[PDB]
């Protein structure tokens, strides 16, 4: 209803647009500022489809700031990735092509190289959870935020995380973990959010896609090989 559209609205802007941190106009310039990057008509006002866009899941990593123990992009060529626990929701395999086809969307459009570890440390350490798990940003239960993502460096960054009360699925028939997880792979090589409806690093997830006809944008592809050559 009418209020908690309020309460939605206020929750996403300081989850994704850094809203805090008295002037009514200051919430009015973050709608503002959210309409014009996800390519809504530039309103400032909570409006049907600024409100739908808000109720929509999408990824967890903000769409301000770009920004450090970390590094804009890796300095090897060759990574290496380990995923370190499975969703009970699909079988092994299918976590395992997921994410080896999700790489092989960047492997194709770039010199990296990924190998698969299955013990100690890899550079993209992979796993599922739901609410706190010891970062930052703990999820938040079905639908809104998916997964999240860390810029390329030791340690926690490069990482990616998928929230585990999604219901992930092998095909365009639910949260479809291969597409997240490029999306987020693009993080942790290094690509921020795009406004692009069409491209990959667009924040919310695309539920109209054949994967068949699953391809990166061209925009995709000209923030990877910004980074990469
Ligand atoms: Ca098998
Ligand atoms: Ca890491
Ligand atoms: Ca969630
Ligand atoms: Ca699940
Ligand atoms: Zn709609
Ligand atoms: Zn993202
Ligand atoms: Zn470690
Ligand atoms: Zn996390």
């Amino acid at each position: 209803e009418e209020d908690s559209n309020k309460d939605l609205a206020q929750q996403y802007l300081e989850k994704y647009y850094n809203l805090e941190k008295k002037d009514s106009n200051l919430i009015v310039k973050k709608i503002q500022g959210m309409q014009k990057f996800l390519g809504l008509e530039v309103t400032g006002k909570l409006d049907t489809d600024t409100l739908e866009v808000m109720r929509k899941p999408r990824c967890g990593v903000p769409d301000v700031g770009h920004f450090f123990p970390g590094m804009p992009k890796w300095r090897k060529t060759h990574l290496t990735y380990r995923i370190v626990n499975y969703t009970p929701d699909l079988p092994r395999d299918a976590v395992d092509s997921a994410i080896e086809k999700a790489l092989k969307v960047w492997e194709e459009v770039t010199p990296l190289t990924f190998s698969r570890l299955y013990e100690g440390e890899a550079d993209i350490m992979i796993s599922f959870a739901v609410k706190e798990h010891g970062d930052f940003y703990s999820f938040d239960g079905p639908g809104h935020s998916l997964a999240h993502a860390y810029p390329p460096g030791p340690g926690l960054y490069g990482d990616i995380h998928f929230d585990d009360d999604e219901k992930w699925t092998e095909d365009a028939s639910g949260t479809n973990l291969f597409l997240v997880a490029a999306h987020e792979l693009g993080h942790s090589l290094g690509l921020f959010h795009s406004a692009n409806t069409e491209a990959l690093m667009y924040p919310l997830y695309n539920s109209f896609t054949e994967l068949a006809q699953f391809r990166l944008s061209q925009d995709d592809v000209n923030g990877i090989q910004s980074l990469y050559g």
